[PDB]
């Protein structure tokens, strides 16, 4: 890899997904082929995910992707990607590709639920969306079409709505810490932050460590009854009463993949959690001029088996007329967490010698133990990744308790989490003063909060402060 | 249900699937809400097919939808959907929206598979399509948009992409026969029906019972050099000298989900197939009911334990024949009634979804007897299924044998010459006395006595191939 991740930030990404196949780049500008090494992972997570929004007894479903002009109208335009024509003939009616479902599915819900005892309704797709972005473009991160899961459902108190909401999270949490090895924070959106339609957005969010911007990695919203005014979305109670519906919606994309990489890759290239990644040793042999190969395959195919039967994600790279050193290389790039290297001594030894991806350190692992140690290290490594990870995050944090502690922290890379007020008022405030000295907002209020002084002044106003909250730059 | 199958089939099938909860209709024409229900189902068979694939070594990809002008039109325009406005503004090119996929990845497989070393590549990729559609819509069968899976591959050798063709086909038979219960015959296509591009066509036909007219479930080709040429996807094999790939691709769509609700629905409404159902079995209660509600959940708990999809009606202020008839109408294989009696006795009474034929059993053999009824369940609706279709087939030796068959609502089985000019002209004379296509050459062929004139030329017959009409 030319770009280094400190010196060149944009360029070293731009590079490591692309030499470690994970993306191909595309004559569409905003649009990128995902490749197999990479889908294997969106695969992963959603897997976790489905099963996860399962057990909580959401159901799938598939909603179409055109909409039309009349119901995608409450009185953003720009993104929208309208269809007029069939092969050269128009259609008397443009439809749009939907950049959210809904305006699509809500309709049908009030048609669907009538009475109590349609309640809760949870579904959920697994579909694409396009938004035509004035933002620039970046893969996985921020793309123009992207793969999500879009989950709406429908209740008869918000008490449950909002479990749901919470639950939801919780298993973004876990998406995340648990499979990517990236760690996110739980918080509740500042007003001008969440969603528009919602009573209240929740969210996880991340912070791209060097840069030291935070990032939405995931939401989860109450909705309230407002879509439920809206769309007219009612039911009779147990009572006999008409009413509204509670409502919740979340979502999460392809992003998480980018976080994923930009937060463990180094200048090597790339570095995936091994829960997740598609091979996770990758054994080599190294074979010398003279003859005697045959013997250091079989032992090699012999190995892969061992440790294929043990539940590793194992395979062989035999590539012929393809030097060894040029194969520790690509898989380095492609960001393998083991490598076994296999040559004439380790034979004869009985044993593999392995190498971290992540730390570069090496070890001899006898053949007799390799079905223990292999899982063993993984699992190690996948903690390790996290735990790093973990840490340059917490580091990357200034408690403050003045307006004058911000730019410091902020030109040292950090966020900052500081007492606040909450009035809306001050957020389009504190974005311009900080541009002023680029802009700050804020990010969320976490869920952990440290304690608050009977006391304590709004960071920004003086005021009595109500919660501490994560301000900073951002994405 | 209102309408019947037999007296008016399209009506019927709307409703079925209407007040079965399948779908729901929608404002833009040709494109349905499928509904979870009906979308369970596709998980069902995609995980199998999934893993199947998986374990062939087929790793999943995504392509984009959108594609442009420049690489489409490369080589039924009418088909095509195009997007040109962003907001208000037009784009300065107009970009497609996928019908397949080919014009995008055989360019990048062209820049990826460079040497021996890069073989084979197999990919495939779950994702909708559009296409415009001059044909009239219907729902799962032929739709604008649709789901499907499309899987592209790259070989050294003929040798090796059609052993994976033929892999790929034995596992959308069982696509269908395993879990839809479906019966499908294995096939070749002839030329004119075969895909453009491909050097082969093979596929699986099914035949619409009622309608006596055949159709298409999935479909797996051999490409051959073909596509190779004209993208140019070449490597630098052992030898060292520079060659062509041999390529396959495949695909089948949420049209199977149709078929399936034809294949076994009847006038009281759907009857979906134990293996792929949403809930095998519906305990309900029928109360004059503490204790019995109770029994329900005990009942519930442990057939959830025995691996059995229940779930409890218990919906209060709404009679028991009620909740009888939304579950029929809805397919759920197994209705399991509890009254007063079945609470005192130990037991529950349970009907068949596609007999009718009800039941006692005790509680205590519950989770051993009700898996047992399921999986008889599912092979009965196979077997009937089967029956009917091998019913439809006619085999015959001459012209003269085929307008009654046709006008029987058969198809029909005759030695060809396989002279692609042959099929036009069957296509008319047919259609003039609504037509008749060659459906598919299938695999499994009855003997050919040497000597065996071909039924519409006398020429030599080469073999047995079903023709038809079709959907
Ligand atoms: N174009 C995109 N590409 C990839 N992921 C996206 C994109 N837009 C949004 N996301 C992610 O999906 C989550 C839910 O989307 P949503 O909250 O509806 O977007 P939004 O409100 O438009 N935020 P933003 O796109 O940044 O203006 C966001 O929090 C992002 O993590
Ligand atoms: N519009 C559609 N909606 C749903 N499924 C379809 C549709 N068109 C085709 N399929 C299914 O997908 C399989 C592969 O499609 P393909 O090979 O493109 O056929 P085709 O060229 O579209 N033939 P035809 O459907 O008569 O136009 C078909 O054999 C059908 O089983
Ligand atoms: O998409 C949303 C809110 C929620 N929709 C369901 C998935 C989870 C998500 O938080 C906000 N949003 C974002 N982008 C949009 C782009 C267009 Br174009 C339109 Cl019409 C509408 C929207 C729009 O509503
Ligand atoms: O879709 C095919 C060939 C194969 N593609 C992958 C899935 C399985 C399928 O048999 C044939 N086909 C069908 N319909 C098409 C419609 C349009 Br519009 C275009 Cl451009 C091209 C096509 C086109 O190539
Ligand atoms: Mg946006
Ligand atoms: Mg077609």
């Amino acid at each position: 890899v030319t770009a280094k991740k400190s010196t060149n930030f944009a360029d070293w990404y731009t590079q490591v997904i692309v030499r470690g196949e994970l993306v191909e780049y595309y004559d569409i500008s905003g649009c990128y082929i995902i490749r197999p090494w990479a889908y294997r992972i969106w695969e992963a997570v959603q897997k976790f995910f489905d099963d996860g929004i399962k057990r909580l007894g959401v159901e799938n479903c598939y909603f179409p992707m055109f909409v039309s002009q009349a119901k995608l109208e409450k009185e953003f335009k720009p993104e929208v990607a309208w269809v007029t024509h069939y092969g050269d003939s128009e259609l008397p009616e443009k439809v749009a590709i939907r950049p959210t479902s809904e305006t699509i599915m809500y309709p049908a819900y009030a048609k669907w639920i009538r009475s109590h005892r349609d309640l809760p309704l949870k579904l959920n797709q697994w579909n694409n969306v396009v938004r035509w972005e004035f933002k620039q473009p970046t893969p996985f991160l921020r793309t123009r079409e992207f793969l999500w899961q879009e989950g709406h459902t429908a209740h008869a108190t918000e008490e449950e709505a909002y479990t749901l909401v919470l639950e939801i999270l919780e298993l973004y949490r876990q998406w995340y810490e648990d499979y990517l090895a990236v760690p996110v924070i739980k918080g509740e959106k500042s007003e001008n932050e969440k969603f528009a339609g919602g009573k209240k957005t929740t969210t996880i969010e991340g912070i791209i460590p060097d840069t030291g911007r935070g990032i939405q990695a995931a939401t989860s919203h109450l909705l309230g009854q407002n879509f439920s005014r809206m769309f007219s979305i009612e039911f009779e109670d147990e009572k006999g009463a008409k009413q509204l519906v509670h409502q919740t919606s979340w979502g999460c994309t392809t992003r998480s993949l980018g976080v994923m990489i930009m937060t463990h890759g180094d200048d090597k290239g790339l570095v995936l959690p091994p829960r997740v990644v598609a091979v996770q040793a990758v054994i080599i042999p190294i074979i010398f001029k003279e003859t005697g190969g045959m013997e250091i395959v079989a032992k090699c195919r012999e190995l892969e088996r061992l440790l294929n039967a043990a539940g590793v994600r194992v395979k062989v790279d035999d590539r012929t007329n393809y030097t060894p050193g040029w194969k520790f290389n690509d898989w380095e790039l492609k960001g393998v967490p083991l490598r076994l290297e296999i040559g004439p001594r380790d034979v004869e030894s009985c044993q593999t010698r392995v190498v971290r991806r992540d730390t570069s350190e090496a070890r001899n692992v006898p053949w007799a133990e390799a079905a223990s140690t292999i899982p063993a290290m993984l699992e190690t490594m996948q903690k390790d990744l996290f735990n790093k990870a973990k840490a340059k995050f917490e580091a990357s944090i200034e408690q403050i308790t003045t307006f004058d502690e911000v730019m410091p922290a902020l030109n040292r890379r950090h966020v900052v989490l500081a007492p606040w007020c909450e009035d809306p008022e001050t957020e389009t405030q504190i974005k311009r003063e900080t541009q002023r000295l680029g802009a700050m907002k804020p990010l969320c209020i976490p869920f952990d909060q440290p304690p608050m002084p009977e006391g304590t002044r709004c960071f920004f106003t003086g005021r009595p402060a109500k919660r501490w909250c994560l301000f900073g730059r951002s994405y």
